[PDB]
RNA sequence: GAUGCAGUGUACCCGCGGCUAGACGGAAAGACCCCGUGAACCUUUACUGCAGCUUGACACUGAACUUU
């Protein structure tokens, strides 16, 4: 899947970068636990337009 | 393989008790044998399928460190 990260991941990236992962990785680990969101156009717009400042605010 | 054909012999008409030599006696469209481009079930290194079992590829299926 194409996903947008919600946090730091060692080999993927961090804090809003769009990166393609294997479908099982996104479906079973990241998305259910909130570490990323599927990179739909609506999801990307909703993430970047508003919420991103607080997402950056949480350092740890 | 004749009561019924030919020739011939014998023989008045009709029961009853017995008998089983013949009526190729009765019974069952021969089961033995052969035939039909018939049937069924069984067998196998007959033919052709399938179930079952098994092999690999793709999908469900992800992450981080090493080696040739």
């Amino acid at each position: 899947m194409d996903v947008i990260l919600l946090q730091r991941i060692k080999n993927l990236g961090k804090l809003g970068d769009k990166v393609s992962v294997k479908a099982g990785y996104g479906r079973n680990f990241l998305i259910p636990q909130g570490k990323a969101v599927a990179a739909t156009e609506a999801n990307t717009a909703a993430f970047e337009a508003r919420r991103a400042e607080l997402e950056k605010q949480e350092a740890e």
